[PDB]
């Protein structure tokens, strides 16, 4: 049927032309909980509402601070590559973190000491490129689609540094003198960037490996997140990757969260930094508690970006009949949360009861072990 | 008698209605030293000039960047609790540092790993809560009055995150699902925050201690400052607590300084960061030397906040007949100063004489040992 | 007696060393009204808490954004001159408005067309100097003390442009070529600025007037504020000067308000801009209403600066037994206010009743005429 | 002859009065490479275009963010001292790094623990003073001329903290009480700063050394850069000093680069931070590649400051017949670059060929060893 | 000969490699007047130090806030066109003012009511294009070279809105629907912008004029500056154009100043706004007096930009043997200045004497008429 912004005796039918589809995707916004209050920034933006850059070989679209101004420290690109297609050799000012949602791809990277790392990634794997280090992505036989996250909200991926672009804007005399070749020998350099371009499939990983007088990199730039043992609680699963296990990932900590229907990521906050979210699949609502009696609830589904400013209280509730699967990203060297449940369980029961005006029947259910995802009884 | 802004042949009597009381509290402002020069920001604000928030169980008032704009990195709350009264369980974005001026109180804190620390503090003790970590304060039988310092000037304590406020702005369905209880069971949750509230006195410390599967915290969140051996020089005493002795205090370094009458905190500066001051008792003047021939003198007494921007030269002189007692606060992992006296004592005497146009009779009195507080002969 | 921050069952006695004199000056800050709520910036500062610059012939002290950061658009100097003493010929980037509180002075100004205006100002008169136009102030037989207001909060009086300072930092060859004289004829130029200097009394005003070829200025730069007919209401008087009557005063609108014991400047706000206040004599309290359930009360007396950000609700109550006299200053081309009383009086009484849940007995007292100052019955 | 802004069919003769000398110093600006494109900030400023402060004993002139706004993190002073002349004892907020271009000088420094270090420096030596630590420079028998670099673009050296200035603006009573002497004994203190002043030559280094109860400094504050073994490639030499070899230099990394005629600093970028440059001798051009098809070429010669924002591609080409010698400065704890040549040499040749549309004849010349300076064949 | 930074006993010879040619251009910077003091921003930049954009038909180079950061409100382009060459139809956010230094050009503009103005401008004429109004410039038989000034310092000429660029980035279906034509009829549209392009000479002005239904523009967009009567004084001429005579020039006031050898633009300041300068021919020095004892002298010659922040004192002295010709530009609706001479001449002579410690022999030379340019006697 047709939803209306009505809650008990409050609200009214909509009398003007409206976007009923979007209203149906945002039931907790058209009709917020009575417990919402006050001004809170927007914490939700869909990749479907962004310009998609189409190239021969795939596409790329972004959610940055220009779409979602609350997220000043983190931005993201949803990138797709056809089989064999190459995201051109390049670098940026920002560090890059990635999750492989679909397919597989080969990455390259050269570090500051001239050492190369080349590796394949599959679904559920991560990669991380430190700031300034040059890299590439090439999709294998199935193609690839993945999420890139960059540690500056102002990022733009029409504005990174491309190999062929650099050369196209360096005097020919200089390129020739740099390499010890003639101007003639470099006459066929492309006159513009490629960005994404089609290419034949690469050979075996084993045959791409390049040996150097500087040795192997000390830590890999890929990580098999789904092959780790998750934190398992009743209604779901949590896989964490930060700089304590994925060693190179110094500026980005991540978690992949799965929430079964009827379950929720429990009430908690982060005492370290802001949370940036991407919703891979499913449907959720989350209330952000902003202090001083301020709270706003948001709805999310596949393709949405979410956000929770530093230290604000939140939960993520599955409100659909399918699994809810989302990433949590933090610009920091480690993941950390404080669980509301565990916090109160570790305090004297009389003290908690004095706060909450509730009795022993509440404090008895408190648990001193942390269960990030909990399921309704 | 009635003081006038007159110094030698300079200045004149006041001919308009005036605040004679305040003028008497500020003799070095109504009549600055001839050596003051140029524009310098205000470095002085009284808690008596702030709004006091009164609650059942005590009060709290603050000096922030909105009162004292030079102090952008540090703000402070003067908080008072009646016996048994509780400063409600809460958290903030800022780290918190505290000094117990009067009475005693019990604190609680839970860290990111779910480990609890509960302890009593008495006069002269400190506590420190890292950013984001939740905590509480409850005054014991004498009540309590203490100074809180927060590591962001923009702090406001009507704007921290309260337990009952968070719950009051979370949908009931969500609270019930989070804990595995019915909406009925949480029906009596307060509909608003408490902030400070009255409560019966707590039992023994020994009986409040809560055991956990995550073990004890690695370092205590309280510190007995007055039980340490002070640096002792002729006219006073200095007790320092930074992250090298009070291990958890990573973002705040402190010193409690006592200056006998006729004595002064010697000429020095800090090569690391800004100094924030609180005057516990007594009366002082301080000249801040701001470079480029700029200097301004300020007066201080009990209840005043003071400040010295990064690297500016200063001293703190007791100008009353009682002990002068004040705190120095630094947003850094350690205390450090450069003493003017010791600096010059460690340089060739001819070199110093060449600078100062003074002879061997001056350089002979220079001391290579540091005496933070010196007494007039 | 000794005031305590106690109101019924709220609050507690002060247990730490305190500023009792300042507490007596701020009773509505030590014990605010219970209707106060939430974070509001400081709206109060005393000239007695500022460094007084003393010179041969008088003094100058200032309240600027460095003292009162809410006041970004307006700054003030309290300046005193002994008989005959001269505030040196100078100019600034800011426009300058002034109120003569004590004595009398001669002012000079030259405009952009090379025309001069020279006039005497006594108690209750104003002057106004448009931005960048050069001027001077010289006290007459009685000396002078006055309040200067500048239309930028970042103002400093140590940093305006002084005549002798300009000449001291111009090459002697250039000064010589500028006036067609030799270097020797200007060798006695002061090597530095004077700022304020002693001098004999000037002669009669009529013998100082300088005629020239560009004619008289079109509008005077002085105004006799107390010689106008004030708005008189039950408990006081209001004298207004803005660009509509004091024609040159384009960037500053002003009002002098007198409030008898037991009276108040009524509840109102300004739809145009911020209010800057100076308290000439008497004792006051004001609550600033900041919207969204935020309000904060402040106390003021002789020598205090006050402030009310744009559109915020306020009243100014006399809480002493002597008349309360203050200036209201606005950076705009006219004075404007909305009176709470007059506003409701101009609406249908039943509409007002539906809002306030009061009856005809309330709406019957509302007045359609504006009475800016009302007296307690 | 007379150069014109003409390149092939583009540009035109200059028809207005012009600066032919400067045009001759900037041939790649009057006539940029065709490969330049788009808006790029200015990356070049000459010390010859700055105000020189002359004192008895030498001079000092600066290039700061007020001259070169792209350089917000780094500023520089070119300072000259006559034999025996002393740069007065002082300190700043910024850390200081220096290179001795001509002559020799003695430095002093006292650290936070009261330990002194006194040492001589000669041509090609460096010194580094951590922020806030007080120091001095005195030229020996040949005099001295050197480059100072400060780690804040906003630096000004008329605004650092001078010993005699501090004392000149401290009340005499306070100075006397600080040292335990009479006001009489300090009567001859200078009434103003000296900054740079003449003085007789110092005695032996051995006789200036001052012994302390706090021991020797753990790491020296001077460094003999030219006595280290340089990285040697075909057309030049690179000497690097960062915090890994010059231990105290925590915030500044440096390299001195020598480029023979016909040679160039190869194409590279820095993945860590911005580059600041000083051209000691010779003549160069450099193209800064700013991403998104933006590139601008600049010319440089002795006395010029240059700059390369974080991660932008660049090279430095000798375009004269003398050696090109320049400093590269980075605000970071280590030097790091990525060499374009080595980057591509460490990747599969087919992959590189696919990017560049070039064959095996290009990829064969790629070198896996880094040669910072390369010479034309 | 070889200039050295030596003035009497102050300064020393330059011991490091140096830019002797630039030093010869800046003698009052290598050896400033002793009356100079303190930190002042750079007020000088050369067009010769900027990247010259070369196109078929001419060139464009710019001085913006990225070159001269003190100039935040005004930027400039030196543009050259060959005979018949066209600066492509375009518009910008900034208003545009121009002075024709060489040759002649045809300009077009269309206003907000759809009315067109087309006119020819020769040497010494101005044009002005209000913000956002579309225009073009086309050189006549001689070619043209001119100075453009834009009322925002952040301007870039690579980033204005070009006709063909707009069409190139609009969907072909939309362009077709916009004009009621087919996609094929617009297939020959340029695929990119032209910016500057060659073209045959236009015909007579009379045959270019386009009549339309909205009528003639009310005020012309060109002005014959050199055909007005200048202010003539002893050593030169001043021609002023602002909104009072050149009616459309609402945001830019201008003056062309000619100063004979041995003459100077007298000591004055502007009470309204900043001054931006361009030096057309000749050689000058100017001291900018910045208040508080700060002043700095700069040298200028043909091709230089200069600046004087709001209200700062200045003069412009011809220091060569040829006439000195420069533009003064102000972002305001009128030109205004206060003359130091005229100012003092309009005050009582004894008041002036008391300030300057000079006698009647000085005040007797003061002139009540403004002479903007004075000649050395
Ligand atoms: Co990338
Ligand atoms: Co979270
Ligand atoms: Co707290
Ligand atoms: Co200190
Ligand atoms: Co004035
Ligand atoms: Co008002
Ligand atoms: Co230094
Ligand atoms: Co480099
Ligand atoms: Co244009
Ligand atoms: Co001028």
């Amino acid at each position: 049927d047709i939803p209306q912004p009505i809650r008990g005796d409050k609200g009214a039918t909509v009398k003007i032309p409206r976007n009923i589809e979007r209203d149906r995707q945002n039931p907790d916004m058209l009709v917020p909980p009575e417990t919402d209050h006050g001004t809170v920034s927007n914490m939700k933006f869909s990749f479907s509402d962004t310009h998609n850059r189409l190239e021969k070989g795939g596409y790329a679209r972004e959610v940055t601070v220009r779409e979602l101004p609350i997220s000043e420290n983190l931005a993201s690109v949803n990138m797709r590559l056809k089989p064999g297609a190459i995201r051109e050799l390049h670098w940026h000012k920002e560090a890059e973190w990635a999750y492989m949602i679909y397919g597989s791809a080969r990455v390259t990277i050269v570090d500051e000491k001239g050492r190369s790392f080349i590796d394949d990634v599959g679904e559920g794997d991560l990669f991380y490129f430190p700031s300034g280090l040059p890299h590439s992505i090439q999709a294998l036989e199935e193609g690839a689609e993945f999420l890139l996250v960059f540690d500056d909200g102002s990022f733009s991926e029409n504005s990174t540094f491309q190999l062929t672009d650099w050369l196209a804007h360096t005097p020919k005399e200089v390129i020739a003198a740099n390499f010890g070749v003639t101007k003639e020998e470099i006459s066929n350099l492309p006159g513009k960037e490629k960005y994404i371009f089609e290419n034949q499939l690469p050979g075996s990983l084993k045959d791409d490996i390049v040996e150097g007088p500087n040795g192997e990199v000390p830590y890999p730039f890929t990580y098999r997140l789904l092959e780790q043992e998750p934190i398992e609680s009743e209604g779901g699963k949590v896989y964490i990757a930060d700089s304590t296990n994925f060693k190179v990932s110094k500026t980005i900590a991540s978690a992949l969260v799965t929430v079964e229907p009827g379950a929720m990521r429990e009430l908690h906050w982060h005492p370290n930094t802001h949370e940036w979210q991407y919703y891979i699949s499913g449907k959720a609502r989350m209330t952000v508690f902003a202090s001083d009696g301020h709270a706003r609830t948001f709805n999310y589904q596949a393709g949405d970006v979410g956000y929770v400013p530093f230290a604000m209280g939140h939960y993520v509730e599955n409100i659909g009949d399918e699994p809810l699967v989302f990433l949590e990203i933090f610009k920091d060297d480690h993941y950390a949360d404080v669980s509301l449940n565990q916090w109160l369980a570790m305090l004297p029961e009389t003290f908690v009861q004095a706060h909450l005006d509730l009795g022993k029947d509440f404090t008895d259910v408190l648990s001193k072990e942390k269960h990030p995802v909990v399921k309704k009884k």
